[PDB]
């Protein structure tokens, strides 16, 4: 059985457990990561040498980096329906699974980890300020291509692609700070309420 190596509380974790739902994967989950069993430890080191989650095993195959995992897996397990084949359908995906990762993600280090997390080492009201205001930027940045779709992320269909935004929607959704009114992700988020992995490891409370 596959297995998933981190807690189900991270949004990176999260993406792996929602893409197991949606293609019918069996799985067995080990709690790893801060608050629940230390990665900077050998046996997971060995894993990942990055000391962070999720890493998967499927049989002798280790694999790392949730966007990488999420990838893998729809091309593994009869995923095309979600994440077509086809070059330029597939690179419709690509570009926000890749963007979510390399702007997005980025954009919100600091007021997550501030007002969320609530770090000890991110106590400074201006760079928690400057991350909310810069997230804010990226976040009109999806409603304006929800906007345009007026359905999901990539297109008329639910792909790849919509699992780490929706993920990334939330965590937007759940930290407590001042947000203006973006009605397309609204719209959106409502929309994915019908789908039953979506309501389990997306829209949960969990930031
Ligand atoms: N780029 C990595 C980031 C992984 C990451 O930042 N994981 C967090 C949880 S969301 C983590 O393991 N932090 C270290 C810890 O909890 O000890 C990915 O997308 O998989």
């Amino acid at each position: 059985m596959l297995q998933i190596l981190g807690k189900p509380t991270s949004i990176n974790v999260r993406k792996v457990l929602w893409t197991c739902a949606e293609l019918g994967l069996a799985f067995e989950r080990e709690d790893w990561g801060a608050g629940f069993r230390p990665t900077n430890v050998p046996e997971f080191l060995a894993l990942n040498p990055n000391a962070m989650v999720p890493v998967i095993r499927d049989g002798d195959f280790v694999l790392w980096e949730s966007n990488s995992i999420i990838r893998y897996l729809a091309g593994r397990y009869g995923g095309e329906w979600l994440y077509p084949a086809d070059a330029r359908e597939r690179a419709r995906c690509d570009q926000w699974i890749d963007w979510q990762a390399s702007e997005l993600n980025r954009s919100w280090s600091y007021a997550f980890l501030a007002l969320v997390r609530q770090s000890p080492a991110h106590r400074d009201a201006q760079q928690i300020e400057a991350s909310r205001a810069n997230w804010a930027k990226h976040m009109a940045i999806v409603e304006g291509q929800l906007q345009r779709t007026g359905a999901f992320i990539a297109g008329d269909a639910f792909s790849l692609a919509d699992i780490p935004i929706a993920l990334s929607i939330n965590r937007w959704l759940e930290t407590p700070i001042a947000r203006d009114d973006l009605p397309a992700v609204d719209a959106y988020m409502t929309r994915l309420a019908s789908r039953d992995a979506y309501r389990e490891y997306c829209r949960n409370g969990t930031p």
